[PDB]
């Protein structure tokens, strides 16, 4: 299944870096042979030492699955110092920039994002796999059209859960609460939480203390408002799973409204964020 390289480059021609982590590097890179296009994440083996056989038994399992909303697994390279998973090139766009760059946005659209996203990582938590690092950054369009899917662009082998901060154990509901966030951050164009004073933002956080506030909440749906507050639940056991989400009315009945709330979510995000 793993295809071997003497160098990588005798494959890909590598362009800009898309992402940097630790160890790992995501790059565009053009297949040589064919001139598609890739987005290559680049993988030291000396950073796997003592789980490099684990890391690609797991690898071997997803290379087999495609999910709609999940950027897909195409190839994986092995050279003589590092792995290259060759995945899916997301190029439809950035989340909040077409948000932005939309001039009618609704509730439904946001339901619909958020229905994805759960389908999605519903997927990855049945597979053993909890994000961790959901957020915007990480949700990127298929295509550039209206009726494009979005799709996790990126996962591992503000946003983060009050059990996280606690350094209390935790579980796949990390992502839920993400989710939750996110879903707030698409009805209003602002974060939950934010204090200058990391103290105070932290604290806000471990008690998840966030309010729905006037103007921007006023003519957000009752139901979206309860869809939040069962994912941005403080206690992880009472926390709604992927799978409760996807059921509540705001994502699988008709309570998500049809009204143009653009004007006022895009002028936020465009406040908010840099
Ligand atoms: C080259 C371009 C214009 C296209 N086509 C483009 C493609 C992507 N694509 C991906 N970006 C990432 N990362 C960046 C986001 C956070 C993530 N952790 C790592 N990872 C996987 C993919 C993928 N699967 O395509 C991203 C961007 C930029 C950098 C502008 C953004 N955002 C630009």
């Amino acid at each position: 299944w793993k295809k071997q390289a003497e160098d990588i480059k005798k494959i890909f021609e590598f362009k800009e870096t898309l992402g940097t982590g630790a160890f790992s590097e995501v790059v565009l890179a053009e297949e040589k042979a064919t001139g598609k296009l890739f987005a290559v994440k680049c993988i030291p083996k000396k950073a796997l030492k003592g789980k490099e056989s684990s890391i690609e038994n797991e690898i071997a399992v997803l290379r087999k699955i495609k999910h709609e909303n999940i950027v897909a697994l195409e190839d994986i390279y092995e050279s003589p110092n590092h792995l290259y998973l060759v995945m899916q090139l997301v190029s439809g766009g950035e989340l909040f920039d077409r948000i932005v760059e939309k001039g009618f946005y609704t509730e439904k659209d946001a339901s619909t994002l958020i229905r994805q996203v759960l389908d999605a990582v519903y997927y990855l938590h049945r597979m053993g796999i909890v994000h961790r690092d959901l957020k915007p950054e990480n949700l990127l369009y298929y295509s550039q059209d209206e009726e494009s899917k979005i799709m996790i662009s990126d996962f591992g082998l503000g946003y983060v859960a009050p059990e996280v901060l606690a350094q209390k154990p935790y579980s796949k509901a990390v992502d839920c609460w993400s989710i939750g966030v996110i879903a707030y951050i698409l009805l209003c164009g602002y974060p939950p939480f934010y204090d200058e004073n990391d103290s105070k933002l932290f604290e806000q956080i471990l008690k998840a203390e966030y309010e729905f506030d006037s103007p921007y909440w006023d003519d957000i749906s009752d139901s979206a408002k309860d869809f939040i507050r069962n994912l941005m639940e403080k206690d992880p056991n009472k926390r709604y799973t992927c799978e409760q989400a996807a059921r509540h009315p705001w994502i699988a009945g008709d309570t998500a409204l049809n009204k143009n709330i653009h004007e006022s979510v895009s002028a936020q995000i465009r406040k908010n964020f840099a």
